[PDB]
């Protein structure tokens, strides 16, 4: 069934009140500091000295769903060129999630909206290929199986001496954490006055720099990866109009077009917030 765009706004908005292991307000204190112009992203100058997470209560990290996604977070290498190997542990960590955020009312909605709109017969099915559009690999540089929808979008990736995806809250936080991420400014901060908000930010990963990396922030993981698998399931390369506590959204989606997985089915290049 075709899905259309208010069905597309219908459902966002019920991901998004279904979002109950999101940030609530007290988990999260963001010092957003300062503000610069989109004409001046390419200064690469830090113009804020403290860390964008001011402070972020780490039970939150304890949630089912926060905990498998944060064990992906270790599973590859940023630089493109160096083909990723997973373990069988690894491997099971991608189950482990796909499992834990299947018991959401978030991922529940998303299925019976799809299963309804006859995109899928079985949650099965569903999950099967989720696991292979995020998951399967694919080759960005010098060497195969280097990339993936879930690491470009999810974990980061530096190709060209540039920083490319990077587009979770979570990831920026345990990386500020470490110090290998240095915030150094926002250009937008979205109309929402609560968590899930948007910041589009400039910083410096480990010696490379992200010029407009739009992020959710505050959201579960979850909630993320049910409206970038809507947008692409729904409308891929397009850009997907969703509305979200009201205020309008537009996320990117791209097919990657180097290699297919099953019977000439798509893997997910990026998956993003556009400016
Ligand atoms: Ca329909
Ligand atoms: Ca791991
Ligand atoms: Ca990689
Ligand atoms: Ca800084
Ligand atoms: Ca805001």
């Amino acid at each position: 069934d075709a899905i259309t765009k208010e069905e597309i706004q219908s459902i966002s908005e019920k991901i998004y009140r279904a979002d109950t292991n999101k940030a609530q307000k007290e988990d999260i204190v963001l010092n957003s500091q300062n503000c610069i112009s989109p004409s001046e992203t390419r200064n690469q100058v830090d113009r804020c000295p403290k860390p964008l997470f001011t402070y972020v209560n780490e039970k939150l990290f304890s949630k089912p769903t926060y905990a498998a996604f944060i064990n992906l977070l270790n599973n590859y290498q940023r630089a493109t060129g160096h083909g990723e190997h997973f373990s069988a542990q690894e491997l099971a960590e991608q189950d482990a999630f796909l499992r834990e955020i299947m018991k959401t009312a978030v991922m529940k909605e998303l299925y019976s909206f799809l299963h309804h709109q006859n995109r899928y017969g079985s949650e099965q099915e569903f999950v099967d290929d989720l696991k292979n559009m995020w998951f399967g690999l694919y080759s960005r540089g010098n060497e195969e199986g280097d990339s993936s929808g879930f690491e470009h979008v999810f974990s980061g990736e530096v190709k060209k001496g540039k920083v490319t995806g990077f587009h979770n809250w979570i990831r920026f936080y345990l990386e500020e954490k470490e110090g290998l991420v240095d915030y150094y400014s926002h250009i937008y901060d979205g109309p929402w006055d609560s968590y899930p908000d948007v910041l589009a930010m400039q910083f410096n990963w480990d010696g490379y720099y992200k010029e407009v990396g739009s992020a959710f922030i505050g959201s579960s993981p979850e909630f993320e990866f049910a409206l970038y698998s809507l947008c692409f399931i729904a409308r891929p390369g397009k850009v997907c109009q969703l509305s979200l506590g009201g205020y309008p959204l537009a996320v990117r989606t791209y097919t990657w077009d180097k290699s297919t997985y099953g019977n000439g089915k798509k893997y997910i290049a990026t998956a993003y917030i556009v400016s």
